[PDB]
């Protein structure tokens, strides 16, 4: 046994879990006095990164530095994505200072990761920067990384910078996840824009995604207290013929709405019709019966 045996050994029990067992077979590997190669490292270190098991695989990455080893990229993004689900960001990008300062190109899943980190962490103004990085080297925005920053961008409140972004996503061609359409709708919709809401419903609903129940509850509210009752109601029954399920949540607002615009009975089959489909009836819709006779 020299070392390729040792290595694919090590690609078996790493595929296998049977990691501890590898970190002692590189024990057996250093004691004697050998060298692993690259692929391995990069291996144990991702089992490493995955059990959570982190500092001890940069203080061996550290180790592969002073062996002359040079890292991969899939071996950086995996520190980088370790030091990220794990939030300690800054350091990370440190280490990917270094990546960059050694030659080494980052990849596009690499942005996606630390603007994932640094989204999360919330410190955005700093990550625009980065992706724009990203851009005037070429690597394409994956749906990832827009959509990441409009979600910053969307709790930050920035807004209309998130509309370009995503103005300029359609446009580069790439599609625009639910979850983003939904989260724009938030936006316009705490600022009441029904208009430009609306349309970029309409925008969304034609390239072949489905919106998910909030989009059509928070739509609803707005157009709840918008006193466009009708297209709401259209809005609903189109949800009905849909398949989405009118939570609680939308259910209570249209009886709100329409307790706010008397009709009486149609609420009332409405909230037969709300208790058909299994529900729980909140004490607000109960008050809002109240609040109209």
């Amino acid at each position: 046994g020299n070392s390729v045996t040792y290595n694919t050994l090590i690609s078996g029990l790493g595929k296998a879990g049977r990691l501890e067992e590898a970190l002692e077979l590189f024990e057996e590997m250093k004691e004697k006095g050998i060298v692993p190669s690259v692929v391995t490292y990069n291996t144990l270190i991702s089992g490493l990164g995955k059990a959570g098991r982190l500092e001890e695989a940069l203080e061996l990455f550290e180790e592969m530095k002073e062996k002359g080893i040079v890292p991969s990229v899939v071996t950086y993004n995996t520190l980088i994505s370790g030091l990220g689900k794990a939030g300690r960001l800054e350091e990370a990008l440190e280490l990917f200072e270094e990546m960059k300062e050694k030659g080494i190109v980052p990849s596009v899943v690499t942005y996606n990761t630390l603007i994932s980190g640094l989204g999360k962490a919330g410190r955005l103004e700093e990550a625009l920067e980065l992706f724009e990085e990203m851009k005037e080297k070429g690597i394409v925005p994956s749906v990832v990384t827009y959509n990441t920053l409009i979600s910053g961008l969307g709790k930050a409140g920035r807004l209309e910078e998130a509309l370009e972004l995503f103005e300029e996503m359609k446009e580069k061609g790439i599609v625009p996840s639910v979850v983003t359409y939904n989260t724009l709708i938030s936006g316009l919709g705490k600022a009441g824009r029904l208009e430009e809401a609306l349309e970029l419903f309409e925008e969304m609903k034609e390239k072949g995604i489905v919106p998910s129940v909030v989009t059509y509850n928070t739509l609803i509210s707005g157009l709840g207290k918008a006193g466009r009752l009708e297209e709401a109601l259209e809005l609903f029954e189109e949800m009905k013929e849909k398949g989405i399920v009118p939570s609680v949540v939308t259910y209570n607002t249209l009886i709100s709405g329409l307790g706010k615009a008397g009709r009486l009975e149609e609420a009332l089959e409405l909230f037969e019709e709300m208790k058909e489909k299994g529900i729980v009836p909140s004490v607000v819709t109960y008050n809002t019966l109240i609040s109209g006779l």
